[PDB]
Protein backbone atom coordinates (compact mmCIF):
# COMPACT_ATOMS: atom_id res chain seq x y z
CA UNK A 1 0.00 0.00 0.00
CA UNK A 2 2.24 2.80 0.91
CA UNK A 3 6.60 2.75 1.29
CA UNK A 4 6.81 5.75 4.28
CA UNK A 5 4.30 8.06 5.90
CA UNK A 6 5.30 11.14 6.43
CA UNK A 7 4.42 13.99 8.87
CA UNK A 8 3.78 17.49 7.09
CA UNK A 9 3.22 20.37 9.18
CA UNK A 10 1.67 24.15 7.13
CA UNK A 11 2.23 26.88 8.95
CA UNK A 12 2.23 31.21 7.93
CA UNK A 13 0.24 33.86 8.97
CA UNK A 14 -3.69 33.55 9.78
CA UNK A 15 -5.59 34.56 6.56
CA UNK A 16 -2.75 33.17 4.10
CA UNK A 17 -5.07 30.09 3.08
CA UNK A 18 -2.99 27.10 4.64
CA UNK A 19 -6.85 25.04 5.43
CA UNK A 20 -7.76 26.05 1.84
CA UNK A 21 -4.52 24.80 0.07
CA UNK A 22 -4.65 21.40 2.19
CA UNK A 23 -8.61 20.52 1.53
CA UNK A 24 -7.83 21.98 -2.27
CA UNK A 25 -5.30 18.86 -1.95
CA UNK A 26 -6.77 16.72 0.05
CA UNK A 27 -11.03 17.01 -0.25
CA UNK A 28 -10.10 18.57 -4.03
CA UNK A 29 -12.72 21.31 -3.76
CA UNK A 30 -12.32 24.67 -2.72
CA UNK A 31 -13.84 26.24 0.78
CA UNK A 32 -15.42 29.59 -0.68
CA UNK A 33 -16.45 30.56 3.21
CA UNK A 34 -13.12 28.98 6.10
CA UNK A 35 -13.35 29.64 10.09
CA UNK A 36 -9.50 30.68 11.61
CA UNK A 37 -7.85 27.28 12.68
CA UNK A 38 -8.19 26.91 16.41
CA UNK A 39 -5.19 24.81 17.66
CA UNK A 40 -4.27 22.02 14.56
CA UNK A 41 -6.23 20.04 12.19
CA UNK A 42 -5.35 16.64 10.59
CA UNK A 43 -5.89 15.73 7.00
CA UNK A 44 -4.48 13.08 5.08
CA UNK A 45 -3.52 11.96 1.43
CA UNK A 46 -1.77 9.25 -0.74
CA UNK A 47 0.89 9.79 -3.04
CA UNK A 48 1.94 8.00 -6.15
CA UNK A 49 5.44 10.03 -6.14
CA UNK A 50 6.47 7.17 -9.27
CA UNK A 51 4.19 4.42 -10.73
CA UNK A 52 3.75 1.76 -8.05
CA UNK A 53 5.59 3.85 -4.95
CA UNK A 54 3.24 5.64 -2.29
CA UNK A 55 3.89 7.53 0.00
CA UNK A 56 1.34 8.20 3.24
CA UNK A 57 1.06 12.07 4.18
CA UNK A 58 -0.49 12.77 7.50
CA UNK A 59 -0.58 16.83 7.52
CA UNK A 60 -1.05 19.33 10.01
CA UNK A 61 -3.09 22.05 9.59
CA UNK A 62 -1.85 25.03 11.88
CA UNK A 63 -2.97 27.97 13.60
CA UNK A 64 -1.89 30.94 12.28
CA UNK A 65 -3.08 33.39 15.15
CA UNK A 66 -0.64 34.82 17.57
CA UNK A 67 -2.53 33.55 20.37
CA UNK A 68 -2.53 29.30 19.49
CA UNK A 69 1.54 29.49 18.55
CA UNK A 70 1.97 27.58 21.57
CA UNK A 71 -0.02 24.69 20.17
CA UNK A 72 1.02 25.08 16.71
CA UNK A 73 5.27 24.93 17.76
CA UNK A 74 4.31 21.80 19.61
CA UNK A 75 4.26 19.46 16.42
CA UNK A 76 7.41 20.86 15.35
CA UNK A 77 9.28 17.93 16.17
CA UNK A 78 7.35 15.23 15.05
CA UNK A 79 6.93 16.69 11.32
CA UNK A 80 9.53 15.79 8.75
CA UNK A 81 8.79 18.37 5.82
CA UNK A 82 6.40 21.49 5.80
CA UNK A 83 5.13 24.14 3.79
CA UNK A 84 5.39 28.17 5.05
CA UNK A 85 3.02 29.75 3.72
CA UNK A 86 2.17 33.86 2.88
CA UNK A 87 -0.13 35.39 1.00
CA UNK A 88 1.11 37.53 -2.36
CA UNK A 89 -1.31 40.12 -1.77
CA UNK A 90 -0.26 40.68 1.64
CA UNK A 91 2.67 41.78 2.08
CA UNK A 92 2.81 41.83 5.95
CA UNK A 93 2.09 38.04 5.87
CA UNK A 94 5.52 37.93 3.67
CA UNK A 95 7.44 40.66 6.33
CA UNK A 96 6.84 37.92 8.92
CA UNK A 97 8.45 34.34 7.08
CA UNK A 98 11.95 35.05 8.20
CA UNK A 99 10.25 35.24 11.71
CA UNK A 100 8.48 31.92 11.29
CA UNK A 101 11.94 30.44 9.86
CA UNK A 102 14.08 31.81 12.26
CA UNK A 103 11.34 30.14 14.84
CA UNK A 104 11.94 26.82 12.96
CA UNK A 105 15.60 26.99 13.36
CA UNK A 106 15.63 26.31 16.91
CA UNK A 107 13.22 23.57 16.60
CA UNK A 108 15.80 21.32 14.39
CA UNK A 109 15.50 17.69 16.52
CA UNK A 110 15.70 14.97 15.31
CA UNK A 111 16.68 17.12 11.99
CA UNK A 112 15.76 20.28 10.63
CA UNK A 113 12.02 20.31 9.07
CA UNK A 114 12.10 20.05 4.82
CA UNK A 115 10.21 23.27 4.00
CA UNK A 116 9.35 24.82 0.72
CA UNK A 117 8.04 28.65 0.67
CA UNK A 118 4.63 28.79 -0.63
CA UNK A 119 3.04 32.06 -2.52
CA UNK A 120 -0.33 31.57 -1.87
CA UNK A 121 -3.43 33.11 -3.70
CA UNK A 122 -1.38 32.86 -6.62
CA UNK A 123 -5.28 33.66 -8.52
CA UNK A 124 -4.95 37.56 -7.27
CA UNK A 125 -2.59 38.71 -10.16
CA UNK A 126 -3.55 41.59 -10.12
CA UNK A 127 -3.16 42.39 -6.27
CA UNK A 128 0.18 41.16 -5.70
CA UNK A 129 2.37 42.58 -3.36
CA UNK A 130 5.13 40.47 -3.32
CA UNK A 131 7.09 39.55 -6.17
CA UNK A 132 8.06 36.01 -6.94
CA UNK A 133 11.85 37.15 -7.53
CA UNK A 134 11.96 38.35 -4.13
CA UNK A 135 10.65 35.63 -2.77
CA UNK A 136 12.67 33.37 -4.27
CA UNK A 137 15.79 35.07 -3.32
CA UNK A 138 14.45 34.42 0.56
CA UNK A 139 13.52 31.09 0.01
CA UNK A 140 17.09 30.52 -1.47
CA UNK A 141 18.52 32.55 1.44
CA UNK A 142 17.16 29.98 3.64
CA UNK A 143 18.24 27.00 1.17
CA UNK A 144 14.16 26.07 -0.04
CA UNK A 145 12.41 26.39 -2.93
CA UNK A 146 9.72 28.67 -4.22
CA UNK A 147 6.12 27.78 -5.30
CA UNK A 148 3.45 29.65 -6.08
CA UNK A 149 -0.04 27.92 -5.01
CA UNK A 150 -3.97 28.70 -5.32
CA UNK A 151 -6.32 26.49 -3.83
CA UNK A 152 -9.07 28.77 -5.63
CA UNK A 153 -8.18 27.99 -8.89
CA UNK A 154 -6.31 24.63 -8.18
CA UNK A 155 -2.58 25.84 -9.29
CA UNK A 156 0.28 24.27 -8.28
CA UNK A 157 -1.51 22.50 -5.37
CA UNK A 158 -0.61 18.50 -6.36
CA UNK A 159 2.81 19.72 -7.37
CA UNK A 160 3.79 21.38 -4.10
CA UNK A 161 2.96 18.22 -1.81
CA UNK A 162 4.84 16.23 -4.32
CA UNK A 163 7.58 18.00 -4.95
CA UNK A 164 8.22 18.51 -1.38
CA UNK A 165 6.91 14.30 -0.79
CA UNK A 166 10.01 13.38 -3.46
CA UNK A 167 12.33 16.01 -1.88
CA UNK A 168 11.92 14.00 2.01
CA UNK A 169 11.51 10.57 0.05
CA UNK A 170 15.37 11.13 -1.79
CA UNK A 171 16.95 12.12 1.62
CA UNK A 172 15.19 8.55 3.05
CA UNK A 173 17.01 6.93 0.34
CA UNK A 174 20.39 8.52 1.25
CA UNK A 175 19.90 8.08 4.85
CA UNK A 176 19.94 11.58 5.50
CA UNK A 177 16.56 11.86 7.26
CA UNK A 178 16.12 8.11 9.10
CA UNK A 179 13.44 6.55 11.46
CA UNK A 180 13.96 7.77 15.10
CA UNK A 181 12.94 5.71 18.55
CA UNK A 182 9.43 7.77 19.39
CA UNK A 183 9.82 10.45 16.63
CA UNK A 184 6.57 10.37 14.33
CA UNK A 185 8.28 12.13 11.20
CA UNK A 186 9.12 9.44 9.14
CA UNK A 187 7.18 5.70 9.44
CA UNK A 188 7.64 2.50 7.39
N1 LIG B 1 -8.49 34.13 -3.93
C1 LIG B 1 -8.12 33.16 -3.05
N2 LIG B 1 -8.57 33.17 -1.80
C2 LIG B 1 -8.09 32.12 -1.06
C3 LIG B 1 -7.22 31.12 -1.45
N3 LIG B 1 -6.98 30.24 -0.40
C4 LIG B 1 -7.67 30.73 0.60
N4 LIG B 1 -8.39 31.85 0.26
C5 LIG B 1 -9.21 32.64 1.17
O1 LIG B 1 -8.40 33.18 2.19
C6 LIG B 1 -9.15 33.23 3.44
C7 LIG B 1 -8.44 32.45 4.52
O2 LIG B 1 -8.17 31.11 4.04
P1 LIG B 1 -7.87 29.98 5.11
O3 LIG B 1 -7.37 28.80 4.36
O4 LIG B 1 -8.96 29.87 6.09
O5 LIG B 1 -6.60 30.57 5.89
P2 LIG B 1 -5.69 30.07 7.04
O6 LIG B 1 -4.23 30.28 6.65
O7 LIG B 1 -6.16 28.65 7.23
N5 LIG B 1 -6.13 30.92 8.42
P3 LIG B 1 -5.80 30.43 9.98
O8 LIG B 1 -4.37 30.33 10.19
O9 LIG B 1 -6.42 31.47 10.97
O10 LIG B 1 -6.48 29.07 10.20
C8 LIG B 1 -10.56 32.73 3.08
O11 LIG B 1 -11.37 33.84 2.73
C9 LIG B 1 -10.30 31.85 1.86
O12 LIG B 1 -11.35 31.71 0.93
C10 LIG B 1 -6.74 31.12 -2.80
O13 LIG B 1 -5.98 30.33 -3.39
N6 LIG B 1 -7.21 32.23 -3.51
MG1 LIG C 1 -6.76 27.57 8.88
Amino acid sequence: IWLYQFRLIVIGDSTVGKSCLIRRFTEGRFAQVSDPTVGVDFFSRLVEIEPGKRIKLQIWDTAGQERFRSITRAYYRNSVGGLLLFDITNRRSFQNVHEWLEETKVHVQPYQIVFVLVGHKCDLDTQRQVTRHEAEKLAAAYGMKYIETSARDAINVEKAFTDLTRDIYELVKRGEITIQEGWEGVKS
